[PDB]
């Protein structure tokens, strides 16, 4: 899938070095690139926090027009980038040419 970068907003508060909610995110991340490609290329789940760690909302598109197996290609791509691109915020938006995730602390 074409991962170019094309844009990205990002939480301004950084996630606590060691902090729980790297887990339930990360849990939460891998549903959205598991299963966003069969379920309509547009998906959205959760995972809710332990030891104090708040939920994480999740959501992931991509392009209509690329197979599902290239699409799961270009959101495990971009899982491996996003926290690079916005330094571990509580909160990012990614944009890649043929795919999207969105995550937050809230239900957006």
């Amino acid at each position: 899938a074409n991962t170019a970068f094309v844009s990205s907003a990002c939480n301004t508060q950084k996630i606590p070095s060691g902090s729980p909610f790297n887990r339930n995110l990360r849990a939460m991340l891998a549903d959205l690139r598991q299963n966003t490609a069969f379920s309509g290329y547009d998906y959205k789940t959760s995972r809710a926090g332990s030891g104090g760690a708040p939920t994480a909302y999740g959501r992931a598109t991509c392009k209509q027009s690329i197979s599902q197996s290239d699409c799961t290609a270009c959101l495990s791509n971009l899982v491996n980038r996003i926290f690079s691109i916005c330094n571990n915020a509580i909160g990012a938006r990614v944009q890649l040419v043929d795919c999207f995730i969105q995550y937050e602390q809230r239900s957006f």
